[PDB]
């Protein structure tokens, strides 16, 4: 049973791109991650959409033991103004995620 | 640019699984699709989340126009109680797609 997340963040003014770079870097080679997508929002220059698919909720929890994940949080937190949305989902079908 | 969609809908009561089947069948092998994910919501047994990543908005439009995609939309309609959220996004980076 897979595990999904859908989140919307707002960066502090002018920091969207720096935060996006931190997220993308931080998300490489996390065991059990099937997809991780960071997106801008055309309607809001400060917003970031993050969508994630994991093989299990266990893999997502375990990912916090990764030094690179910890660094991304350390470096990223100062740039976060808000987390407006955060939805846990159960992916059941689809394409193009291996 | 890449083009993303994040959508939430609710099926008519009890019809989530049948609607999900239609969505997953409908979205088969469309060209320029990098990611397509259909998901349940543990807090609402009728809810469905859809996320999509395309290599361009043009590829999205080209695939959306395939008769089989349109057929899926048509077959799905009676099973849809409501379309709740629909966000267009600009994916810029990530992994596994």
């Amino acid at each position: 049973s897979m595990y999904g997340l859908i989140g919307k963040m707002r960066a502090t003014p002018g920091q969207r791109d720096a935060l996006i770079a931190i997220l993308v870097e931080g998300a490489s080679s996390m065991p059990g991650c099937l997809s991780y997508v960071v997106a801008q929002d055309p309607k809001d220059p400060d917003a970031i959409w993050i969508t994630e698919v994991w093989d299990s909720p266990e893999s997502h929890k375990a990912s916090l033991s990764l030094p690179s994940v910890q660094d991304a949080i350390a470096c990223g937190r100062p740039l976060i103004a808000a987390l407006d949305e955060h939805h846990e989902t159960v992916p059941v079908g689809g394409h193009g995620i291996g």
